């Protein structure tokens, strides 16, 4: 249902509040720079401190000023199925294109835990549905086989597979044949999964350099494999930075550089710390995205 | 401030709310049995899917029902700051002896970040805080430095560490000096930790031998090595088994046998797999708790 580059947006901030006026900015940016889709409210988004209502604000922001001009997918987990489920039906109701569900976070269901809570999302919110798996966040890793049995449920269409292993991808693919489209959610290993199966990638390095990575994207859609690399290798320097620090600290660095955003995070989140800003703009300079 | 035997109480559910009668039986199970605190809307609790009103109606039961005989600690966590300030803030009104608050949870900030987290609460309200890493549940380890430097924030009384690894309840105090208590997060370790300068256990097992609990916390308290240990021994085969799923999945269902509650969880957390009901009605007959 996508593909290619598709921007894990931040959520520009201003003396605590949504920054509406950058937020739009930033959807015309992504418009013209040709990045596939936008998820709004995702992790790279703050999602982990922003109040429901902020959540709500943000994705209608990036709805109502992309005017169906890119699609939008809204990030809308929440940790009781309950409450996952109401949030997911407003993102439908706002006109999301779909809902990206991070699993439940430090709670830890089982398996069968995992099934039911998203067999009941998808039961009740008649909208697309991409699983979103990040252990190394949440303490809880969705099993290809549970991925599998999901991929039966018919509203869930994608996997945003965050765990950067070659062979959580291989497995997924051998088990689900196609039944279910995976997105990689690692920016460091994107490449490699695009060229393997993957149909797009869900990425935190798209928030700064959005031409370079649709275009690796649409390399590997061409099934050019030394082309794809050939970009992948000039943006890892700036893929592992944007990582130096927990995600979206440095992201949010580069981009205040850029003169996109003030660069704001919500405590407990922090501004990059000093001793990283040196590389940082080294890398960002020499892409010539300063 | 505290010591021994503190309970992580299960929030009883009927219904998918608050099971309010069930919990104020369960305030005065503990005062008769002689546990030593009562930690009302902790991870046991099922803060991760209680809404903000439900963990106010929880602690608020609890401290009603307590009627000042046994102390109640608050679970307060939130992962932004200034929402953790207003519901430390709100439990500290209804009376709460301390605030119980883990790290934030899968956004993982830097240590600098949980230091302005900490100390931004400290400062704002004038309630003990007892800190609490989990990071196998929140993908944040609060190091001992970080809580050294939080230790001279003289409202931070305790850290309930959760790792149960010896090193590091030894790297605390060898840091701190007893300018911070420690109090073990983790059943299975819990006697070692009481015997090696640990101040009391906040205890998932407690909630179904409480008597024991408190026994083998009163004897580690009278330097009784031997004894400690020998209730420490009896009580393993449950201490395993109540974290077979993750908890509270078998602890609610123990109480469930025990007819102490509905043993209902919220999803997406399940009741207990039926593969480990033998093992674990085979330990409580043997305890003589059924
Ligand atoms: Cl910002
Ligand atoms: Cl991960
Ligand atoms: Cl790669
Ligand atoms: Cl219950
Ligand atoms: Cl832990
Ligand atoms: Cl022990
Ligand atoms: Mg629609
Ligand atoms: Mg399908
Ligand atoms: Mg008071
Ligand atoms: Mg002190
Ligand atoms: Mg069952």
């Amino acid at each position: 249902m996508f593909s290619g580059s598709i921007v894990a947006l931040v959520t520009p901030m201003r003396n605590d509040s949504v920054d509406v006026h950058h937020l739009r900015e930033l959807v015309e940016f992504h418009i013209a720079k040709g990045t596939h889709a936008l998820v709004a409210a995702g992790t790279t988004g703050e999602a982990g401190t922003l109040s429901h209502s902020e959540k709500l604000l943000v994705i209608k922001t990036v709805i109502e000023q992309a005017k169906e001009r890119v699609p939008v997918i809204a990030g809308t987990a929440m940790n009781a199925t309950k409450d996952c489920i109401e949030l997911t039906q407003q993102a439908m109701e706002y006109g999301a294109h779909a809902a990206l569900i991070m699993t439940p976070a430090y709670i830890k269901p089982t398996q069968e835990g995992l099934y039911l809570h998203y067999s009941h999302i998808a039961q009740s919110v008649a909208i697309p549905i991409i699983l979103y798996n990040v252990p190394g966040r949440t303490a809880c890793d969705m099993l290809p086989e549970t991925v599998a049995r999901l991929a039966k449920i018919s509203n869930i269409i994608g996997i945003k597979e965050a765990t950067g292993q070659m062979t959580r991808l291989q497995q997924i693919l051998r088990l689900c044949e196609g039944s279910i489209d995976v997105y990689s959610g690692d920016d460091l290993t994107a490449a490699q999964w695009l060229l393997s199966g993957a149909k797009g990638v869900i990425s935190v390095t798209a928030n700064v350099a959005a031409k370079l990575m649709a275009k690796m994207c649409d390399l590997a859609m061409d099934d050019d494999q030394a082309g794809c690399l050939r970009i992948q290798e000039q943006l890892m320097p700036l893929h592992e930075l944007l990582f130096v620090e927990s995600n979206p600290i440095p992201v949010k660095w580069a981009m205040k550089k850029m003169g996109l955003i003030g660069g704001e995070l919500r405590l407990p989140m922090t501004e990059l710390s000093e001793k990283h800003h040196q590389a940082l703009e080294k890398v960002l300079k020499n892409l010539e995205l300063i």
